[PDB]
């Protein structure tokens, strides 16, 4: 029972909008603050948020490397922690997608026997999802750093989506303030042309930083990036999407196996992937779609829906949990002291939260019948 | 422009606080809002933020394919659109992964003249990431739907990490409201039988859906899958991860092209980054101070800033604006009809600040918050 935690967050990638509810109010409730961002309206928005901040940026230098960098920023968030605080760090995007300092922090508190968690956010993969209107679902996607895919020569797959991060720095270990040299940005470029072609579609993928900005959403051909013009328009930021090449055709023994009998492998589901290339869009109101639409005219929900029918007191508590730490930690430490506190609460409604189970809740929160709580 | 249209949104995983700040006020100021949600909490919620909602959960049903459903709430959606109204979907996690109604519908919208945009939420991978302690970078990640990765079969990296969502309905095009019958689930212990061995870990992963709850983070072998008790615990919301064999060798060409280790020296020879993906089997330890980290630290008592690095040097007035166009969809659509005159109306900025948000570029804002 150490005094002393560690919690990292992320901000998303878009200024202020795409930082989550819960993100928000950890850093409200630090001791300490220490952050990572690349935008001035967000900096500028924490610094209003918690009267303890530091600017890991700072710790970056030119011709000093990353790994260097990463080390201090570690040692100064965990130096805290063992000093009994609770800690916070914050990545811009998602906190542990490209991100090592993050990690290495965790796992040093961790093995010091103190409490460590890493919450979610929005990524820059996230946001190509978005933006170029795709779904990792169809047809899969592999993601690489740009490096690593060259060094360890990853596997690419034609038939699926690949997301490449850091092509603005191929190679290159160190920072500058003023941006990377990035002169072997051609050793990327022909492993590309080698796998899918000269003439063959890159998007150059920026996502927008405020929120009045539009996104870059740039195709060229593998060929073009060659262009001294065009090169240089890759930076820090930049993220490259690669279409697939062609369609995969489906195996017969396991299409026998999971029984669903033949398949044409050039036959999409609307809409089709709009930055494939030579593919026309598909039609979206075939005569299965209209048949569906018509039976909306009378549709009456199924026997077994069941529609919310909660309380604004059991609402009011269940908000407080997702909003408020303190509220959290009480909670955890004593379900059955909490449950007891709390204003309003139905008998069903007071024994549901005690228990916490996922099932009880929703008996509760769905007026749902159940022997046991309708006894409370 | 055409009157109408169609802003689709997420609320993250776990209940409440993963919804990011703007698919909260974009849901507040929305004209109507349709959402599917599986939590109520969530949903209870979303009810308290605008009065005109409708539950799409309604439009599945036992037997019923999911195709019909998704063209449904589709259709309901672009209807909207087409009388002219600005209207919100709202997906669970990231509304477009692994989510089909929500590309449908932004398709037609756009197709037709509409506005139509996708904000971003956190996903069940995001999640899975956070819980398990894994960076996609390090060794790369593929990720695929379960069905598809088995009918289309689709290629493994075994140096790689490797992510299944759908795992819970295996070859199952309908839907149930007592849960899936996933009796296909040994065709997918099958393949990766084949393809990592009997012994090797696959992590069944379920992220908490209430804040008080922990994540599921249960590994089990390949063959331990095939026992019953263990496969009738996998469900709708449950995704597998599956860790490396083994690290992969470097090219030579790259590592001489790249510049990265001299002639005559023996490459793959530095320890891995700290710390180890704790999933992947037989793992050396990492030691997290070596003499370059301890070098580091010792640096640390007489860092100055360098003389690059620029502090944050703004006012009340510049970052009040810049929060407002943030968190106020009314505001932003004012500054992007006319920033001139949007620019003027705003209280206590300088001249500086004033010209700087009137152009709006990149280069002007940071100019202006950092008085360069
Ligand atoms: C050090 S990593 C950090 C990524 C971050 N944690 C995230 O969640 O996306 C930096 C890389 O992220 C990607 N990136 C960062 N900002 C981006 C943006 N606005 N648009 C596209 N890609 C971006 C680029 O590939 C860049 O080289
Ligand atoms: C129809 S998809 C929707 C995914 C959602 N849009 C997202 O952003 O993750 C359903 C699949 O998502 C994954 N999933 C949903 N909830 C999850 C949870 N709490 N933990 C792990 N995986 C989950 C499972 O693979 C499930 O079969
Ligand atoms: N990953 C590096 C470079 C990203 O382009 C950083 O720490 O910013």
């Amino acid at each position: 029972t150490k005094a002393g935690s560690l919690t990292i967050v992320g901000t998303g990638i878009e200024s202020i909008g795409q930082m989550t509810l819960q993100a928000l109010s950890y850093i409200e409730a630090a001791a300490k603050v220490f952050y990572c961002v690349i935008d001035p309206a967000t900096e500028a928005f924490i610094l209003t948020k918690n009267k303890n901040c530091v600017d890991l940026y700072q710790y970056y230098d030119n011709g000093k490397s990353r790994l260097n960098t990463y080390t201090q920023m570690s040692e100064l968030m965990v130096r805290e922690v063992r000093k009994g605080l609770d800690v916070v760090g914050v990545f811009y995007g998602h906190p542990g997608v490209f991100v090592n300092p993050s990690h290495r922090a965790l796992a040093i508190a961790k093995s010091e026997g103190y409490r460590a968690r890493m919450l979610p956010g929005v990524s820059a993969e996230d946001c190509l999802f978005a933006d170029l209107c795709i779904d990792p679902s169809n047809p899969g996607c592999l993601t690489y750093e740009a490096s690593d895919f060259l060094i360890r020569d990853r596997p690419v797959s034609i038939h699926s989506h690949l997301v490449l991060f850091q092509v603005g720095c191929v190679g290159i270990a160190d920072f500058n303030f003023t941006g990377f040299d990035n002169n072997k940005f051609g050793v990327l470029v022909d492993r590309l042309e080698q796998e899918y072609g000269a003439e063959h579609p890159v998007v150059h993928y920026i996502a927008a930083m405020m929120p009045h900005q539009d996104p870059v959403t740039d195709k060229y051909t593998v060929a073009q990036l060659r262009e001294p013009e065009i090169a240089k328009r890759v930076g820090g930021v930049s993220t490259f999407y690669i279409p697939p090449k062609a369609r995969k055709a489906s195996n017969l023994d396991i299409i026998r196996r999971l029984e669903l009998l033949v398949p044409d492998k050039k036959a999409r589901i609307y809409p089709a992937n709009q930055w494939e290339p030579d593919v026309p869009e598909v039609e979206p109101y075939r005569p299965s779609d209209q048949a569906a639409i018509a039976q909306l005219a009378d549709h009456a929900p199924p026997e077994q829906y069941q529609p919310l029918a909660t309380s604004k007191a059991m609402s009011d508590v269940m908000t407080k949990l997702a909003l408020d730490p303190k509220a959290l930690a009480d909670y955890k430490a004593d379900h059955r002291a909490f449950a007891q506190s709390v204003p309003d609460l139905t008998p069903q409604e007071r024994a549901a939260l005690e228990l916490g189970d996922s099932w009880a809740i929703r008996c509760a929160m769905k007026n749902m019948p159940s022997s046991l709580l309708d006894a409370a």
